[PDB]
């Protein structure tokens, strides 16, 4: 995973 909330 490497969903970065931005």
């Amino acid at each position: 995973h490497r969903f970065l909330r931005h």
